[PDB]
RNA sequence: UGGCGAGUGGGUGAGUGAGG
DNA sequence: CCTCACTCACCCACTCGCCA
């Protein structure tokens, strides 16, 4: 059907150090009005903020009514994560290869909810190789880790 | 048996701090 | 783009420990 295209980033400022701040980016284009780049809530990582940049395109896409979307990100551990290996989690009870629980299964599962009835096209943008839209949504996201959460 | 911690080797990609 | 110091967490092995 008629995909749409969809850039999507979460950054995290001190990631790993005593103050971090995350911020999530949605880019659906220039000057579109979805376009957002919001604070992570809780848990301030890298990770959890590409995950929820995703989610939250997600749910901006249904409620447009889209349900075909080409989304872009710089985080193979969140296409991986929602693409592979969720299934294995659901089966073997959110366990990693090493036994260990998957620490941010609470965003994974909220993600895997919202795939549902989705047709996603996941992409892995190169990561600084000339694509503005994933410029476009690493400044969003940027400006939304300045906020409070 | 059931949990947990710390490492080593390899891999996938990200997010930073101090600088210039 | 460069240097120096790092975390985030998955894919796969392997080694050492701690609990009951």
């Amino acid at each position: 059907g008629d995909f749409v295209v969809v850039y999507t980033d979460g950054c995290c400022s001190s990631n790993g150090r005593r103050r971090p701040r995350a911020g999530i980016g949605v880019y659906w284009g220039p000057g579109h009005p979805l376009n957002v780049g919001i604070r992570l809530p809780g848990r301030q990582t890298n990770q959890r903020a590409e995950i929820h940049a995703a989610c939250k395109a997600i749910e901006q896409a249904k409620t447009q009514n889209i349900n075909k979307l080409v989304l872009y990100t710089n985080s193979m551990f969140t296409i991986n994560g929602i693409t592979n290996w969720v299934q294995g989690w659901k089966k073997n009870g959110w366990k990693t290869s090493a036994g260990k629980e998957v620490i941010n299964k609470e965003d994974f599962v909220a993600l895997e909810r919202l795939t549902q009835g989705m047709d996603i096209q996941w992409m892995h943008v190169p990561g600084h190789s000339g694509f503005i839209g994933n410029e476009e949504a690493d400044r969003l996201a940027r400006e939304g880790a300045k906020q409070s959460e």
